[PDB]
């Protein structure tokens, strides 16, 4: 029985390759910049560092700098997690409202 | 990997390891349809609800 952490871009999809392996993460709110300590089961771990960044106050130019000097795969996947979150928390907000 | 070896790692697991550097992007696909999968669940748990 293995539990296992990582920040690595590879093995955020370490566990979909394989058999009898789950990828997982333990979720952030960009918006309070905290984590939230909830584990997601299922859904990989996005990185945010130019959001936090921009948050922060890092200049726009900078950080369009910058994700042009990374490919175009990790472009999407990190964008990709965003929109599942995002319509994770639309399920979650409307189920508390329900 | 050097230091790895040199501390007792196991030279079928450097060998290996020399492969999960290419190990890369097709699993890459294989989470985005799992990310997907996961959008396309969330959205009908919305509707749903």
């Amino acid at each position: 029985r293995v539990l296992a952490t990582t920040h690595y871009p590879e093995l955020k999809a370490y566990g979909y390759n394989r058999e009898g392996v789950m990828n997982a993460s333990v979720e952030f709110d960009i918006e309070t910049l905290s984590p939230t300590y909830k584990l997601l089961i299922g859904v990989p771990g996005r990185s945010n560092a130019f959001e936090i960044s921009k948050r922060l106050g890092l200049p726009d130019h900078i950080i369009g700098q910058a994700k042009s000097e990374m490919t175009a795969e990790h472009n999407e996947v990190d964008t990709m997690i965003a929109s599942l979150e995002q319509s994770k928390k639309r399920a979650e907000e409307e189920l508390s409202e329900t």
